[PDB]
C-alpha cells in the first residue's frame, strides 16, 4: 500500500524517546534518594553556649 509516515522518523524517533525518557527518570531517582537521605542529618551539631552566668566574688 502507498507509504504516508516514512519509518526514518521512527528510527530516530525511538532513540530520542527512550534515551530522553531514561535521562528525566535518571533525574528523578536520584532526586528522589537523595530527598529520603535527608531525614536527620547525623553531625554537624550544634551544643547550647553559656547559659548560667558566672561572674566573680569580686565586684570590680
Amino acid at each position: 500500500e502507498p507509504r504516508t509516515h516514512p519509518t526514518w522518523l521512527l528510527h530516530i524517533f525511538i532513540p530520542f524517546s527512550i534515551i530522553a525518557f531514561i535521562f528525566i527518570a535518571t533525574v528523578i531517582a536520584l532526586r528522589k534518594q537523595l530527598s529520603q537521605k535527608l531525614y536527620s542529618s547525623k553531625d554537624t551539631t550544634k551544643r547550647p553556649v553559656t547559659t548560667t552566668k558566672r561572674e566573680v566574688n569580686s565586684a570590680i
